[PDB]
């Protein structure tokens, strides 16, 4: 299971917490809980950051593996996040439609495993979908995760732009994950971030209504940085997105349904 690390080995593996981007010769990614550095341990490139029983019960090919702690050490995901690859950050090639279908499938297989096992992720978003050497989807960051039995909470957590209305009111339910996934699927289709302040609309989930009021087609929104995207499977994916984004929790499909529809799309 989990290798217990001393801090001093971690320090030195990360070239003494070299905070420089790896693209410039360093070891640095960073989020709202810590900084993630590339490590070289024996010959195992790892990812080191600053729940564990969740990672201890939940192993799956579409979930990042926790290796160890001092704290947290992870299998290291070469290709970064889905958000950064959708953005083409640091000049990476745009993701093909074929590849985007596989990633959506893998991410749904990942969340399915979590729901079967009665967990609620609570922060499903494209930044929390990592990609290994082979671009296999790895759901990450189970710091907010909760075991399930719908309850409420005074400590509302998540990322605003991906959050279900009931998740923003303080309810806790896997149903919110489904909603967040629907926003991820929209990100995959259009290659647009869930929120852009200098955009209209600022919130990607708002395109559902532009489309429903047939003011726009999903075709207008399709990421133009692809040449392998057929109308039929794009609409098939959008349809699944739309269902996940039903503003009423009990109307959304469950993850088993989302999964079978994404497999049928392919
Ligand atoms: N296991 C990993 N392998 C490779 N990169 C990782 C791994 N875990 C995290 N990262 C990267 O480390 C950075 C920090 O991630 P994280 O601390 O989870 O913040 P975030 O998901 O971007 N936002 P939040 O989860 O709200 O704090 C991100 O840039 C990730 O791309």
């Amino acid at each position: 299971r989990f290798h217990s690390f001393s801090f001093y080995e971690l320090k030195n593996v990360t070239n003494n917490f070299d905070e420089r981007p790896i693209s410039v010769g360093g070891n640095k990614g960073e989020g709202g809980f810590g900084v993630v550095y590339k490590g070289y341990v024996n010959n195992t490139t790892v990812a080191v950051k600053k729940e564990i029983k969740v990672m201890a019960k939940c192993q799956h090919e579409n979930l990042v593996e926790l290796l160890g702690f001092s704290c947290l050490v992870y299998v290291y995901m070469p290709n970064g996040s889905l958000l950064d690859r959708l953005s083409c950050l640091d000049g990476t090639p745009p993701l093909s439609w074929h590849m985007r279908c596989k990633i959506a499938q893998g991410a749904a297989n990942g969340i399915n495993f979590l729901h079967e096992n009665h967990h609620i992720h609570r922060d499903i978003k494209s930044a929390n979908i990592l990609l290994d050497e082979a671009f296999t989807a790895k759901i990450s960051d189970f710091g907010l995760a909760r075991a399930s039995e719908t309850v409420m909470t005074s400590r509302i957590v998540g990322t605003t732009a991906y959050m279900a209305p009931e998740a923003l009111r303080g309810e806790i339910t896997p149903k919110s994950d489904i909603y967040s996934f629907g926003v991820v699927l929209l990100e995959i289709i259009t290659g647009l971030p869930a929120v852009d302040e200098h955009r209209e609309p600022q919130l990607l989930l708002d395109i559902k209504e532009e489309i429903e009021d047939e003011e726009k087609t999903i075709e207008d929104y399709i990421d133009k940085k692809m040449n392998d995207a057929d109308s039929t499977s794009v609409e098939a994916m959008y349809s699944v997105a739309s269902q996940c984004l039903h503003e009423k929790k009990n109307k959304r499909p469950d993850i088993k349904k989302v999964q079978q529809l994404l497999q049928e799309m392919t």
